[PDB]
């Protein structure tokens, strides 16, 4: 059985089994564009669900990664049909930080974004009652969030790790807190 | 650029760039639940628009796999939260063919359903107006349907395999006919 | 406090509050392009299961409608963006009963569709956990599919009325048995 | 043709042929709970949908309402099953303007997020690239966010109202600003 859900994004440079050195068979695994746990998907939220109460994993790792596509076109304007809808929940992390991105070199306004993005979808999946419940009834189970970069490994943007509710607060509360030095 | 969009099952047991002799960074990856293509999930199909738009990809794997929990899942009655509502679906294709599943002894029936589902979800990616519209505009875009057989090679082959919504009906129509008739 | 669930069309004829008799309040009120309960919406469902839940509503309603612009674009051709998305469950319903709909004259396949829509919707309602566990815990609930026409009332297309699972399967399979009856 | 969506509660208490003195077959009609328009819903977004491309409507009434159970039970902490995924989008609002609602007193509060809710919803259905799109090839359409005083009159001005992107950035954020200062 697998130990470990991985959401990342379906970028094709990302694969978790080629970012971990997990045994064959140890990861679960959703990717979808941004790597996003949206509130009211019942797609990644399956594979949360799936992964926390029948194959009790106990690590979800959010990874997102620099260069991402759907962080990318999040900020971009074209119209890319239903990615649009997608991407707009991105949208709304980019506009609820739009203070400290507004700030930084639009270059690096990306690779905030992914940053941001991931505190934000760990602090999604974490209020998730899925999440919340597999505490909740003492299962252990811990969140993380990522950022690769295709050139760098981890952004150590390690920042979003949850092993509970009150843990995702701190963690969460406190990446962005991270993220906003500059 | 990828040049295929991998859909797949979450479940471990089926990492794509590794059973595809295929490069890492040419697999653009949505994993999910029994590799599910709902009309209605923005999750897949904004992977798949994804693909299919932005990276102009011409393959779409739709790759199920055997033992496939989320094909058990979808047979069990197990009230599995979030699951069932995603597993109805494959529920509603079990039932579609229930006919034929109740012919078969009740193993073969689960690995059915997986091929079953690779073809019904073939058949719902192919009837996306993602997909369709690329068709229509002369991309070039096939859809595969495959099964991993999890304890072995790999089915390279559920017979459903669109590069048109035409050649869709006629690959998944024949697929189902013929898994109907062993 | 509302009794009475009502997953209707958002066509403008057919508001839950003049096609019945209940006291102002009693209706607690989901409407969508052509009535659906699609097994992964989480606007419809949460609309269930808060009526369940919640208000401990004991009587879902799926009012489809004739002349139902859902049910004709479902069967048109026509590129309605997320529309399509929407009613391809509509269609997949549609090519479930295709023999049925093949055979009725062309017009009154549509009115025929919306009929079985209904059965579907209700179907699907039904096998909800969230319905499903109202009557697992012996709550009293009770689904109700009826299609009401613009120049005539109800269609007494009745059919569809469960208030359990078992009579889910009876009323369900009934109502598609009484349509097909041609 | 109806001339106005009207996406709305699902309480009963907000009746929308009725509240406003509008002809029934008026009002296309969606309703759901908080009266939510998400981004990656396609329920909600295909009424929408129908309602700017089909309807060719002019008008989108986005309707709150006060002592709204949605807007309550997004604040409350109570496991509501698929619920909590719907309402977690009602948070994000709540926790993007907690510091609003932390300065005001915790009843007037719900009646807040009521407000805010149907800003947040307005702003995100004038984000919708549907109705983008309707505004960019010169379609009137104004999207307007009202919140009904269930125990009163009716705020026929939550600020919220736009008639393309640029008045949607306007009305929205003025509305924010003026809803976090009184
Ligand atoms: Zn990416
Ligand atoms: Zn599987
Ligand atoms: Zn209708
Ligand atoms: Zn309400």
């Amino acid at each position: 059985t697998p130990h470990y859900l991985w959401i990342g994004c379906s970028n094709s440079r990302v694969p978790a089994e080629k970012l971990t050195n997990l045994e064959p068979g140890e990861l679960f695994v959703h990717r979808n564009v941004a790597n996003q746990v949206i509130h009211t998907d019942f797609n990644c939220l399956s594979v949360v669900q799936y992964a926390v109460d029948v194959l009790k994993i106990e690590h979800i790792i959010i990874c997102g990664h620099t260069n991402c596509g759907g962080i990318h076109a999040a900020m971009a304007d074209k119209d890319l049909g239903l990615i649009n809808n997608w991407l707009l929940h991105i949208r709304d992390i980019w506009f609820k930080h739009g203070h400290l991105l507004g700030k930084l070199s639009p270059e690096k306004r990306a690779d905030m974004l992914t940053k941001i993005n991931v505190a934000e979808q760990v602090y999604n999946l974490g209020r998730t009652s899925i999440v919340k419940s597999a505490w909740e009834r003492g299962q252990k189970l811990s969140l993380h969030g990522w950022v690769y970069d295709v050139n760098d490994g981890f952004l150590v943007d390690q920042g979003v790790m949850a092993t509970s509710r009150e843990t995702l607060e701190i963690s969460y509360r406190n990446a962005i807190a991270r993220l906003s030095i500059l």
